[PDB]
């Protein structure tokens, strides 16, 4: 296809995985806004990792309390 390259998931680990890993490698902070982390990781395909936004929202708030203390 004449574009990027996209990611697949099937379980809800691996995608939830895609997304606090997208996070990761976004370098989001602890303290970032959902608008933050969440621009920072749509830009990259692993935010299709989870279809409900709010999912995407419990895995960037645990990525936050994961790179915390």
């Amino acid at each position: 296809q004449p574009a990027k390259k996209t990611y697949t998931w099937n379980t809800k680990e691996e995608a939830k995985q895609a997304f606090k890993e997208l996070l990761k490698e976004k370098r989001v902070p602890s303290n970032a806004s959902w608008e933050q982390a969440m621009k920072m990781i749509i830009n990259d395909p692993r935010y299709s990792a989870l279809a409900k936004l709010s999912e995407k929202k419990q895995a960037f708030n645990a990525y936050k309390v994961q790179t915390e203390k």
